[PDB]
RNA sequence: CUAAGAAAUUCACGGCGGGCUUGAUGUCCGCGUCUACCUGGUUCACUGCCGUGUAGGCAG
């Protein structure tokens, strides 16, 4: 995508940057389900891979009209006193490219216990011997917190910036703005 | 290069029999505990779906 917009978290004593970036991510999720499409990307240039910290910035990549329409919508209403805006500008040249991949780990064996017991009609002890407790995976990835609306649960989405490439290919994005084959310019 | 250098304690055994500890008793007067703070600190790692799959993803 040719256009990027930077939003920076206004540093707040009342709330730490983790909650402000997660509620920005949640309202961006609501905005992207309200707008639809598969061609809206996100990126995080203040990523610190040593401490798995996302930083304070968010660069949303799309066209000019898409970002200009996303500025004048109520998905930022009630938030605009907690973040500073950029401007929709062209990506400079040249930049390396990378993806934004959500990596879900199977760190909870109870979901796998329920899955195997439901689809196979086995026993609890047969499933307990089938999968052990050592199937829990540990992630050193940055994460964000969101709240669900209809049936509610707070869950951490883990983001991974992939390896740097020289040329991106075609691909879509979710209603979350994460990579499904598409890439975002990294700068 | 050490008041260095060295060393086998050990065999066996019946402690028990008996007994009244008692009477008596006033704890007690008195007391200012106060003042002021965001339990959230991503830490609610969930719920379901596609997939034979535990391999891999998805949706909120």
């Amino acid at each position: 995508m040719d256009h990027y917009l930077d939003i920076r978290l206004r540093p707040d004593p009342e709330f730490p940057p983790a909650q402000l970036m997660s509620v920005l991510f949640g309202k961006l999720h609501q905005a992207l389900v309200a707008q639809g499409g598969d061609r809206i990307g996100v990126s995080f240039p203040d990523l610190d891979e040593s401490r798995s910290r996302l930083g304070e910035r968010l660069r949303i990549h799309a066209s000019a009209d898409d970002l200009r329409a996303l500025l004048a919508r109520p998905w930022l209403e009630g938030l605009r006193d907690h973040l500073q805006f950029g401007e929709p500008a062209v990506v400079p040249h040249p930049t390396p490219y990378r993806q934004v991949s959500r990596v879900q780990a199977k760190s909870n064996p109870e979901r796998l216990r329920r899955r195997l017991m439901r689809r196979h009609d086995l026993s609890e002890e047969e499933a307990r011997k089938r999968i052990p407790d050592t199937v829990a995976r540990t992630l050193d990835l940055p994460f964000v917190t969101l709240r669900s609306q209809s049936t509610g649960q707070h869950f951490r989405l883990f983001i991974r910036h992939g390896p740097l490439q020289a040329t991106a290919e075609e691909g879509g994005f979710t209603c979350y703005g994460l990579s499904k084959g598409g890439f975002v310019p990294w700068f």
